């Protein structure tokens, strides 16, 4: 996340880091959202490589014990049928990954509540993208979870000709472009966090930014719109 803050520890119980194996370590490489004591939400162009990989919930430094953290095993990913991996504008950026065990639920580690089915954000209402990803452009991952505000922008700006074209479709969100905040590397599958009637909902997996670098003017952030696949979640979640 660029131009973020540190979140406070309790506030953002929902993520999760997506981590691989790599030699005799591990290394996060996405994020993601607690959807069910067993299921993590994430974006399908996260589990494209065929790597070995964990969640963590109750992270919060990814550098230091925090005291709070469970580990968890992916015994099953589930990627959306329409997804492509050359083809993320065309949308379905979107993944469940069943964990080995149920996690245990308290401050650190709850479920991320999902928006009603279809629903859509306002011009300009507030979100909180959340994350571990790069800290600038061409930069280094986050040590502490970060937090930034990114406005939403709707559709019928996001898709005109100087913010992001026919790139974008209605079954995503974008939010922020404001050239001095973003999603990074790193952040892609993490939650857009976005207040509805007093609640925090997540109505956003991260997606993608502009390859012209992370916080650009008028490239906003670009998210899967969660409320669009409501059905599917159900769906898998019922038929696993
Ligand atoms: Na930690």
């Amino acid at each position: 996340v660029v131009g973020g803050t540190e979140a406070q520890r309790n506030s953002w119980p929902s993520q999760i880091s997506l981590q691989y194996r790599s030699g005799s370590s591990w290394a996060h490489t996405c994020g993601g959202t607690l959807i069910r004591q067993n299921w993590v939400m994430t974006a399908a162009h996260c589990v494209d490589r065929e790597l070995t990989f964990r969640v963590v919930v109750g992270e919060h430094n990814l550098n230091q014990n925090n005291g709070t953290e469970q580990y968890v095993g992916v015994q099953k990913i589930v990627v959306h049928p329409y997804w492509n991996t050359d083809d993320v504008a065309a949308g379905y950026d979107i993944a469940l990954l069943r964990l080995a065990q149920s996690v245990t639920l308290n401050s650190y580690v709850q479920l991320g509540v999902l928006p009603r089915a279809g629903t859509i954000l306002a011009n300009n209402s507030p979100c909180y993208i959340t994350g571990w990803g790069l800290t600038r452009t061409n930069g280094q991952l986050a040590q502490t979870l970060q937090q930034a505000y990114l406005p939403t922008v709707d559709y019928a700006i996001c898709s005109s000709s100087s913010y992001w074209g026919s790139t974008v479709k209605n079954s995503m969100v974008c939010a922020g472009g404001d050239g001095v905040r973003s999603g990074c590397q790193g952040d892609s599958g993490g939650p857009l966090h976005c207040l509805v009637n007093g609640q925090y909902a997540v109505h956003g997996v991260t997606s993608f930014v502009s390859r012209l670098g992370c916080n650009v003017t008028r490239k906003p952030t670009v998210f899967t719109r969660v409320s669009a696949y409501i059905s599917w979640i159900n769906n898998v979640i019922a038929s696993n």
